[PDB]
Formats: C-alpha cells, sequence, structure tokens
C-alpha cells in the first residue's frame, strides 16, 4: 500500500540551482571538480523497494548510486570523491542526509513542495538551493 517516500519517488531533472559552487567551496571540493560539477545538469531517480531507498544522480559529471534504509549508517562515495559516513532519516516528511568525513558534516535535505523536489545543501553557515521538477 502507499507509503513513506511515495511522493519523491520518480525521475527528476534540475531546473535551477543557487549558490552552489560556494556550498562546494565550503566543502573542500576543489577547482575543476567545482567548475565541471557545477554546469552539470543532474537527474535524480528515486526508488523504494520495501525498506529500501535508492537515490540515483546522474549527470554529464559522474553518475552516483546510493541505497539505504531510514536511520542505519553507511558508506558513501560521493560525486567528488569524498569517502564520507552517511544516515538519512525522515524528519516530518523531509529526507534528511548528513554525511559525515574528516571530523566535518554537511547536511543535505529533499523535499516536495508544489511539483517541484528541492534540495537544500547546507555546509556551515553556507546553503545551496537545487529544484528539480519531473522529467
Ligand atoms: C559534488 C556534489 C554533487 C551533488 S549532486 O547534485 O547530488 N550530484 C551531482 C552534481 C553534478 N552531477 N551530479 C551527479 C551534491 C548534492 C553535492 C556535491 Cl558536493
Amino acid at each position: 500500500g502507499s507509503h513513506m517516500c511515495d511522493a519523491f519517488v520518480g525521475t527528476w531533472k534540475l531546473v535551477s540551482s543557487e549558490n552552489f559552487d560556494d556550498y562546494m567551496k565550503e566543502v573542500g571540493v576543489g577547482f575543476a571538480t567545482r567548475k565541471v560539477a557545477g554546469m552539470a545538469k543532474p537527474n535524480m531517480i528515486i526508488s523504494v523497494n520495501g525498506d529500501v531507498i535508492t537515490i540515483k544522480s546522474e549527470s554529464t559529471f559522474k553518475n552516483t548510486e546510493i541505497s539505504f534504509i531510514l536511520g542505519q549508517e553507511f558508506d558513501e562515495v560521493t560525486a567528488d570523491d569524498r569517502k564520507v559516513k552517511s544516515t538519512i532519516t525522515l524528519d516530518g516528511g523531509v529526507l534528511v542526509h548528513v554525511q559525515k568525513w574528516d571530523g566535518k558534516s554537511t547536511t543535505i535535505k529533499r523535499k516536495r513542495e508544489d511539483d517541484k523536489l528541492v534540495v537544500e545543501c547546507v555546509m556551515k553557515g553556507v546553503t545551496s538551493t537545487r529544484v528539480y521538477e519531473r522529467a
């Protein structure tokens, strides 16, 4: 029957980005990776099978894929090649994705707003907002 993340499931395309270069700088991404990653217009493909959620992020820069159970830490290699320990939870209908590495932390929130999927990436005081629409 109907379930936890139904409104997230599907194929989404990036339509706007703000402050992503600054977010990446704060994370520690180097110049060349920032330039090429920042150009990209990824799709995000979200699916659910039982308790397992899969998020694929695909662009001309990189294809990534994570599968996880809410609340259960996992290893992730990010598109910029960080090796992080991640935990994703649902907080009042928002997917909250925390990545920990080298004593640092970043949080990515994904939420449904109208017909969009809005992604907010936060590293210390710097936020990037990335808006997706259905493909
Ligand atoms: C590097 C990077 C990538 C992302 S992403 O948007 O999920 N994926 C992305 C960007 C460009 N191509 N692809 C697949 C995010 C949220 C953060 C960071 Cl630092």
